[PDB]
DNA sequence: TGACAGCACTGAATGTCAAAG
DNA sequence: ACTTTGACATTCAGTGCTGTC
C-alpha cells in the first residue's frame, strides 16, 4: 500500500546523508528486496534505485551551489564511491560536469529531482517582486559548513551582529538582512567561496554598526518565498525552497545575492518566526 | 485428484520436445495456473515449473552422451532462448559444462531428474553381467540425430546389414549386435562424433560371407536390461534405461561400448523382438 | 484472490588482464 | 613506461513469472 513507501519516503529523505543504502539496504523497511521494488514502483510510477540515486545528485547539486565545500567532501558525505563515479554519474543527470555546474553564473532545475510528496504538499508561498538599489550597512564573513548546517552557521553570525548593534543602539530597526553570496575561485575551477553578510538598512543602523561597512542590496527580480513557524523549521525552509519550489517553478536564478529578511523585532516555548528568502531570478518568456 | 496429474505428466513427458510450455500454457488442461499448481504440488509434491525445467535439462544430458548434435541444437529443441540460457542452467543442476559434460570418459546421473511416477512403474529387469573379449565381423558408421530418433536410425542401420547378410547365408546366425559408441572430437571439444557398429559372432555354423572388419566386442563388467515386446518400444526402453534405471541404481558407466543384443532369427501384426542392452558399469565399492 | 519470498533474463556500470598505439 | 581499447568475469538494479502460505 502507500502508507508503506508514505513512512519509506519519510526515512529515505532524511537519511540519503550519511547512512548507506542500496536496495539490500533499504529492504530494512520490513519486506524482500523484490516485492519492495514492485511496491515501490506501484505506488510512486519510479524505481527506487534510479530515484534514491537522483535524490542524492541532487542533493549535491545543492551543495555545489551554496557551500564552499570541495567536491570531494561532497561526494563522500553522499555515499558516493569516488570523485569518478560522482562526476560520471552527475553528468549523466545535469549533462555537465560538476564544476562548471559550480562555477555556472546562472543556475535551473535542469536535472533537479525534487523529493517526492505521496498526498498533501503545501510549498511555501511565492511572489514575484523587483526590488530597487537599497543602501545597507554590515559585516560580512566567508563561511564553511554543509548543507545541513546552513541555518545553525547564518543564525550565528545574525546573532552576534544583532546583540552587538542593540547594545549601542538607541532606535530598532525593522528589518535584518542575511545577504548569501558566491564567489569562483581564480585557481582551479572546482573551489568557489560563500559569504554571509549580516545588514542593516543605511538610515536605521547609523553609526552603530561596529566594524560595519556598506552594502548596496543589489535591485531587480526575484522570487520571493514566505515563512512563518518556529525558528527551528528555517533549515527545511531554504532547502525545499532550493530542493523544490526552483525547480517546480522552472526558473533561473542569476548572478547576484540570496536575500534573507528577518524581522526579530516581532519574535517562553520556542518562538514564531516569519522572513522571506528572495531569489534572484530571470524568468522565461513563454512561446506564442 | 491424482488422475489429474497422472495424464498429464504422461503429456509432459512427451512434449518436454517441441511444444514449450509455462504456468500458464501448461494451465492449458483446464484449472487455472495457481490452482493447477496447488494441486501438482500437494500430490507429487514438486513444482511444476521446477519440474519441467529439471526434465529438459535430464534430456540434454543425455542428449550430450549419446547423440553427436551441436550443443546449440540441444539447447534450443527443449525450449532454450539461447546458448548461455541453457549454459547457466545446465551448470545449476551438473555443476559442470555441458561441453565438459559431453568429453567426460565416465558418466553418472548426479543431476539427472528421473520423470516422477504417480501409478504402478514397473521398472526394466536387470542383471550384472560380466563379458570376455570376443571377436566380431561387422560394419560401422557415423550417424546423427535426435535422441527421440536413436532407435530408429539404428534400427535401419541393423537392417541393411542384416537383410544384406542373409542374401547369402545358408543359416541364421543366433544373435545381432549393435555397439553404440562415442569419440571426442579434436577441434572443438563441444562437439562428437557416435558410431553404431552392426555386427555378427562366430557361431556353430563353419562359414559366412560378411563385408565388414573384425570388432572387438570390449570384455568388462556391465549391467544388463532385458526387453520384450513392440520393436515401436524400443525407444522407451533404451530412454527409461538411461532417463530412470541407470539413475536409480546409482550407477556409473566407464568409457566403453553400449551393447544391443537382438534375436531376430525369430519374429502380420507387428511382431515381437527380444533385445538387451548392456551398459559398461563400475561398480562402487560400499564403506565398512 | 491476495500479500509476499525468491528466482530467471536483461542490461547498465565497473573491474581485470592484455594485445595494441 | 603509459594511457587506450576490447574480450570477458562479476555485480546489482529492474521487471516478470514461479511458488509458498
Amino acid at each position: 500500500q502507500a502508507g508503506i513507501i508514505r513512512d519509506l519516503l519519510i526515512w529515505l529523505e532524511g537519511h540519503l546523508d550519511q547512512p548507506l543504502s542500496l536496495d539490500n539496504v533499504a529492504a530494512k523497511a520490513g519486506y524482500s528486496k523484490w516485492h519492495l521494488q514492485r511496491m515501490f514502483k506501484d505506488v510512486t510510477g519510479h524505481a527506487i534505485g534510479a530515484y534514491i540515486r537522483a535524490r542524492r545528485l541532487s542533493k549535491s547539486a545543492v551543495a555545489l551551489r551554496l557551500t564552499a565545500r570541495p567536491i570531494l567532501d561532497i561526494a563522500l558525505q553522499y555515499r558516493f564511491d569516488s570523485q569518478q563515479t560522482f562526476t560520471r554519474a552527475f553528468k549523466k543527470q545535469f549533462a555537465q560536469t560538476p564544476a562548471l555546474y559550480r562555477r555556472s553564473p546562472e543556475w535551473s532545475a535542469f536535472g533537479i529531482r525534487p523529493p517526492l510528496r505521496l498526498g498533501e504538499f503545501t510549498m511555501p508561498e511565492h511572489k514575484f517582486v523587483t526590488l530597487e538599489d537599497t543602501p545597507l550597512i554590515g559585516v560580512t564573513q566567508s563561511y564553511s559548513c554543509s548543507l545541513e548546517q546552513i541555518s545553525d552557521f547564518r543564525h550565528e553570525m545574525r546573532y552576534q551582529f544583532w546583540h552587538d548593534f542593540l547594545g549601542n543602539a538607541p532606535t530598532i530597526p525593522p528589518v535584518l538582512y542575511g545577504l548569501n553570496e558566491t564567489r569562483p575561485s581564480q585557481d582551479k575551477d572546482d573551489e568557489q567561496e560563500v559569504f554571509y553578510t549580516t545588514a542593516l538598512a543605511q538610515d536605521q543602523a547609523d553609526g552603530y554598526v561596529l566594524t560595519g561597512h556598506p552594502v548596496m542590496l543589489q535591485g531587480g527580480e526575484y522570487v520571493m518565498f514566505t515563512y512563518e513557524g518556529l525558528g527551528t523549521g528555517v533549515q527545511e525552509f531554504i532547502l525545499t525552497v532550493y530542493g523544490t519550489c526552483m525547480p517546480m517553478l522552472n526558473l533561473t536564478r542569476r548572478k547576484g545575492q540570496d536575500i534573507e529578511r528577518y524581522y526579530p523585532a516581532e519574535d517562553d516555548r520556542p518562538i514564531n518566526l516569519r522572513c522571506e528568502l528572495l531569489i534572484p531570478i530571470r524568468r522565461k518568456l513563454a512561446a506564442a
